[PDB]
């Protein structure tokens, strides 16, 4: 599933994203904006051999089992395919426990780079939320 901005937003905002650990809700759409274009389907091969998978493109190094990702963890305990749902549920879940891992919502590198500090409000401008 492809989302659009506001219909995302809804989505986050329906599932608890909104003001998470003090993130707006505008810092989570541009985190999904530059990490998967707003697509669930997305996954990308790191050079370390982990793959990022869905609109957050969550790491097989630590949050989910993918079978392939030797020595990683799995400390949301999903399967990264679940990752990849129409239902973002399984996303915000497992999103909800990084960003309570310590350095908030660093651990998206593109958050960091292209988000942090930004006027993310923009993202969920116009939005009926
Ligand atoms: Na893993």
């Amino acid at each position: 599933k492809v989302f659009g901005r506001c219909e995302l937003a809804a989505a986050m905002k329906r599932h608890g994203l909104d003001n998470y650990r003090g993130y707006s809700l505008g810092n989570w759409v541009c985190a999904a904006k530059f990490e998967s274009n707003f697509n669930t389907q997305a996954t990308n091969r790191n050079t370390d051999g982990s793959t990022d998978y869905g609109i957050l493109q969550i790491n097989s190094r630590w949050w989910c089992n993918d079978g392939r990702t030797p020595g990683s963890r799995n400390l949301c305990n999903i399967p990264c395919s679940a990752l990849l749902s129409s239902d973002i549920t399984a996303s915000v879940n497992c999103a909800k426990k990084i960003v309570s891992d310590g350095n908030g919502m660093n651990a998206w590198v593109a958050w960091r780079n292209r988000c942090k500090g930004t006027d993310v409000q923009a993202w969920i401008r116009g939005c009926r939320l």
